[PDB]
């Protein structure tokens, strides 16, 4: 079947794993463990067709960033991800969209800005600061929870889709 490549990326702590984990395996990851590396595949239907999720779970520790221009060489597409309760996160995110754009020699790489844990009363980027970078960046903002599932399920798939109008 036709098999999307999808990337999580964004930095430590923001929900990379849990989102992805809620996703594939519909919980909540309460604690955190940082990652360095980690593989996930599910078959699902999207729009009537059945496909294979490939998704990559990557690190946001910078232990770990000569790790970065070989899983953007080889996905499809990237959940770049910050966190509504942390603005450092949110102005880390241009490094990555900068560093995709560079490794796929393209600015046209499909991408969803996602806002992690929205639940949290916590805030201190406004949607709207993030609803103007995916402008300039030409892709969807989607304000996600993992903690709730709220959105986790638009996310993905509207990456999948992202992944298909290209
Ligand atoms: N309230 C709340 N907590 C969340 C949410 N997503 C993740 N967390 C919490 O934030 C912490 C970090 O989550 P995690 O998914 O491990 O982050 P990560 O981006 O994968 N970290 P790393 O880059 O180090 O691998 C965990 O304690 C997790 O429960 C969310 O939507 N809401
Ligand atoms: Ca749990
Ligand atoms: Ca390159
Ligand atoms: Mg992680
Ligand atoms: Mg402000």
């Amino acid at each position: 079947m036709t098999e999307y490549k999808l990337v999580v990326v964004g930095a430590g702590g923001v929900g990379k794993s849990a989102l992805t984990i809620q996703l594939i395996q519909n919980h909540f990851v309460d604690e955190y463990d940082p990652t360095i590396e980690d593989s996930y595949r599910k078959q699902v239907v999207i729009d009537g067709e059945t496909c294979l999720l490939d998704i990559l779970d990557t690190a946001g520790q910078e232990e770990y960033s000569a790790m970065r221009d070989q899983y953007m060489r080889t996905g499809e597409g990237f959940l770049c991800v910050f966190a509504i309760n942390n603005t450092k996160s949110f102005e880390d995110i241009h490094q990555y969209r900068e560093q995709i754009k560079r490794v796929k020699d393209s600015d046209d790489v499909p991408m969803v800005l996602v806002g992690n844990k929205c639940d949290l009363a916590a805030r201190t980027v406004e949607s709207r600061q993030a609803q103007d970078l995916a402008r300039s960046y030409g892709i969807p903002y989607i304000e996600t929870s993992a903690k709730t599932r709220q959105g986790v399920e638009d996310a993905f798939y509207t990456l999948v889709r992202e992944i298909r109008q290209h």
